[PDB]
RNA sequence: AAAAUCGUAAGAUGAAGUAUAGGGCCUGACACCUGCCCGGUGCUGGAAGGUUAAGAGGAGAUGUUAUCUUCGGAGAAGCAUU
């Protein structure tokens, strides 16, 4: 994490990420696929989800978020950076011969050999079921449906916590602050996630905002009240209660289905 | 199976992302700060008490008459309205 000195005034206050735990640059041939971006646009043409346009295209790797190859350790071959998300990679190499994209710890260097399955060691790295992740451990990338991948603290520097253990949930406490509960048989990576410096990035730059694929957001209060419920006023005026596009209230509404065939496994909503 | 957005739906964006992420709204670098009011209108939680829809339920009442009643009238069963 540095910061640029004052030279410009689109420079004073600009806070680059010190990418200190990247080793290489080039990427691996054979586990990238090709992307492209959208503006917004879905399939039929219509421009849903808004102020996304595009910048600096792109090229997908393909992440290993199952990590179903048990009794097989891997050794970390290289530390990358991925722009299709917020942490650092870390390509694996397995014993047998295969090569994956595993998302990386927070404490993983280029040289250990990590293993897999239930019969692994609670180390930072390995993955192993809730069953067998003792208690309170700092876990990351949990399973939401055993044998589907990873769901739960995939951002760069979050993680969970694990709470106790009953039969057969477990309870978890989510990033959020949310505590939940999620079957035994899922399984879980031990340690926090990478970057965890990524907070504390600052741009400094409208046009960093547009390099990373955002566009200008116009506020409905310097609006007319054909385009928004907030607009309209001779001089310049509030919005009164603030709606969203269609009377939706925005500051405090609850948006969350009361009758959600989940609600069986939530135990704080904290959100 | 996120919220949200487009559609009659299927489907799509969000996202081959996942709370250091994605939406809604206000202010607009930086320095010092950002006081009081929950009466009114919004939002969240509660639900002891009052009011309250459709749908169930059918006390009783009405119409007709087998029959009995010197006339008047009463009237079982069935069928319908309320």
């Amino acid at each position: 994490v540095r910061k640029l000195k004052p030279i410009t005034p689109g420079q004073r206050f600009r806070v680059v990420n010190g990418y200190d735990a990247i080793t290489t640059d080039k990427p691996e041939r054979s586990l990238i696929s090709p992307i492209k971006n959208s503006g917004g646009r879905n399939s039929q043409g219509k421009m849903t989800m808004r102020y996304t346009g595009g910048g600096h295209k792109q090229r997908y790797r393909i992440i290993d978020f199952k990590r179903t190859k048990d009794g097989i350790p891997a050794t970390v071959k290289s530390i990358e950076y991925d722009p299709n998300r917020t942490a650092f990679i870390a390509l694996l190499a397995y014993a047998d011969g295969e090569k994956t994209y595993i998302i990386a710890q927070n404490g993983l260097k280029v040289g250990q050999k990590l293993v897999s399955g239930p019969e692994s060691q609670p180390e930072i790295g390995n993955t192993l079921p809730l069953s067998r992740i003792p208690l309170g451990t700092v876990i990351s990338c949990i399973e939401l449906r055993p044998g589907q991948g990873a769901v739960i603290a995939r951002s760069a520097g979050t993680f969970a916590q694990l709470m106790a253990r009953d039969g057969k949930y477990a309870t978890i406490k989510m990033p959020s602050g949310e505590t939940r509960l999620i079957l035994l048989t899922c399984s879980a990576t031990i340690g926090e996630v990478s970057n965890s410096d990524h907070q504390l990035v600052v741009s400094g730059k409208a046009g960093r905002t547009r390099w990373l694929g955002r566009r200008p957001r116009t506020r409905p209060v310097a609006m007319n009240p054909v385009d928004h419920p907030m607009g309209g006023g001779e001089g310049r005026s509030s919005g009164g209660h603030p709606r969203s596009r269609n009377g939706l209230p925005a500051k405090g509404y609850r948006t969350r289905s009361k009758k959600n065939p989940s609600n069986k496994y939530i135990v704080e909503r904290r959100k």
